[PDB]
């Protein structure tokens, strides 16, 4: 005979305390830009800690952080529809726009000292061709890919990292083990690109097998598995991807062969067949046409239901939307003369890589309330603690008290060391972290339909 | 089998396997244990979950049923089959494969003269998705030598 | 994936320093959602289920 | 082999499937 | 044009694009900011020379 195990804490949708308003109230950035070399940040060559041009090209996780003006700090000219004193206010999300206007194009990218050792589609002869090195210089394309993720905190990327070992044993060949590992995605860093989501720093000596762009960088990608996993549900709210890829030509790598293929397999051969070529193939993909149907942005998207419980709140006043295109990916180049004559010679140019991608986003915002009862505070305490501060309405106890004795000293510490543990609030767990910022504090507006958002959201309404 | 109306979620954490494509490889001096398993994406993927007995489990009300003349058991009603990964292909070959000549474009010829001409080439493979649930395991289908019919003076080897 | 170290490690290159290796991962998730069943026993199912299994 | 032997639930919206499959029948 | 308040540019407006890629060439001449030590491994001879990428 057995029993229904345990009775536990279990959350409630956001449509059962949050009351909705129809005051609604659009905001809208203008165009961000930025431009710079596709390639590497330049540094100035005294101060080692400053940029000159930073590195930017479509392949970075452009995430945005943008921030809100505080819903508790407006004067309404008539404020009958709620008391001040035992509600709040806090904002919700229901429309979206992420505007870009450059040109359609792919970019390509290259290395000059590639590990391309030879041919391996048409004609692989034997014997190998000897030397000390092969290495050359290629260039290659990028897998397609257009998405979007928006939601109330940053999301979360993993990738594929070197780890710690185990105890000694006896006939382990050298291989490095495999984990995973979770973190924050930064502004900047790549996506991945065919090559698998894995580090690239401390996992190639060589460094000589993906691009530049690549070489000394950790491409992550996006756990969809988990961000829905999570029971509030806080780090996605909806999200599009599209994305297509396929092989355009066979390469393959050069060296001694960390694990040789079991002669079990194979018969061997002699006379010019000797030694036994590698079989360390890596192939390189292209991506393909690139159409304006194919498309993720320029569109509207209105949000109805929200795929975890938070139903488009928004706590803290912040979001995070990040895209990512590759599509829109060009790169222009520069052409700087020395001395000018009309009998070319290659020495009187010297030219520059240059790249520019612009954005735009465009929000509607609603209204809604929160009636503050006993019942309720105790379930916003579980979750989290900073957003009941910063309605500055009073302050917690975090115990009730607590049983134990926990020895407390007096004499000014000079018997038995402890650990006295000087505390920091540190005022946010962000700040380690860079985005690019937008601020909209002083954009909102409460007539609607002196923008686009506006004329095109009432036409759906009705109203 | 009647209907009731009593759903139950059973999801399960995420799983991890990793190794070579092309060989497991064994230790010496065993030759029965593995130092690192054959993990390609051309494998098959059988799964075979278990579960709870429902007449041994944690109901919260005995009295919908009768325990004498009655049995419970589990009905599958949905499913989805997650993943979290890029979207590379991945490319094999053989370094002694028997290409012989070129046979699209040009094939200008005398005799070749020579004993080998395996050479290292390499491609991909066609893409294939396919999934399909049951309650016995499912079977497959494979060619192979058969009976020589010991007989009629083969002419054909 | 394509692992690639080195043992030793000089100013100039020379491919027989360095080791490759080639790896590869799998990550999955299955999700099921289940009804539960009645069945009423009398003497018929009971020989009809004896047959199956 | 994989074990779903103590892993089930009574609640259906704390799961990402549930809720999915809420909406569907109406409940 | 339709962040212009009066919209007195646009009535209506399409548009269909597409490209893709065939062959793939370098450029010639020095580079402005050549490549920096940190992101590959020098060598000797007939590698004199970085190309110009």
């Amino acid at each position: 005979v057995y029993l229904p195990p345990v009775p536990v804490s279990k959350v409630v949708s956001t449509d059962e305390y949050v009351s909705r308003t129809s005051i609604y109230y659009y905001a809208g950035s203008s165009r961000l830009l930025a431009v710079g070399n596709p390639y590497f940040s330049i540094k100035s060559p005294n101060n080692n800690k400053k940029v000159l041009v930073p590195k930017v090209s479509g392949l970075q996780y452009r995430v945005f952080r943008v921030r809100l003006p505080d819903p508790n700090k407006f004067g309404f000219p008539d404020t009958s529809f709620y008391n001040p004193d035992t509600q709040r206010l806090v904002w919700a999300c229901v429309g979206l726009e992420i505007g870009r206007g450059q040109p359609l194009g792919v970019g390509v990218s290259g290395h000059p000292y590639l590990n391309k050792f030879d041919d391996t589609e048409t004609s692989n002869r034997y014997p190998a061709q000897p030397g000390s090195d092969n290495r050359e210089c290629l260039s290659m394309d990028y897998k397609q890919t257009q998405l979007c993720l928006i939601g109330c905190k940053p999301p979360t990327g993993e990738h594929w990292g070197k780890g710690v070992a185990c105890n000694n044993n006896a006939a382990a060949t050298d291989c490095p083990p495999l984990e995973l590992f979770n973190s924050i995605i930064e502004d900047g860093d790549m996506v991945d690109t065919g090559f698998g989501c894995m580090d690239f720093g401390t996992l190639q000596a060589n460094k000589s097998d993906v691009p530049i762009d690549i070489c000394n960088s950790t491409c992550k990608y996006p756990d969809y598995l988990k961000m829905a996993s999570e029971p509030y549900g806080d780090s996605l709210f909806f999200f599009l991807r599209r994305e297509q890829m396929f092989v355009r030509h066979f390469f393959n790598r050069a060296g001694k062969l960390g694990e040789a293929v079991p002669d079990d397999l194979y018969i061997k051969g002699s006379g010019n067949t000797a030694v036994i070529q590698s079989s360390a193939f890596f192939p390189t993909p292209s991506g393909s046409i690139v159409t304006s149907e194919s498309q993720l942005f320029n569109k509207p998207y209105w949000l109805q239901r929200a795929q975890g419980h938070n139903n488009g709140i928004c706590w803290g006043n912040q979001l995070f939307v990040t895209v990512v295109d590759t599509t829109r990916s060009t790169n222009m180049t520069l052409c700087t003369e020395v001395t000018k004559e009309g009998t070319y010679k290659n020495d009187n140019f010297k030219e520059y890589v240059r790249h520019v991608e612009e954005y735009d986003l465009q929000f509607v915002f609603q209204l809604c309330k929160i009636t503050l009862t006993a019942e309720i505070m105790t379930y916003i305490h579980t979750m989290d603690s900073n957003i009941l501060e910063d309605w500055q309405f009073g302050l917690t106890p975090p115990p009730s008290a607590s049983l134990q004795d926990t020895y407390r000293f007096v004499t000014s510490q000079a018997i038995t060391c402890q650990k006295t543990a000087p505390p920091k609030e540190k005022e946010d767990p962000l700040n380690k972290y860079t985005f690019w910022e937008v601020n909209l504090k002083e954009k909102f507006s409460a007539d609607l339909d002196q923008f686009p958002l506006g004329r095109k959201f009432l036409l759906q309404s009705g109203l």
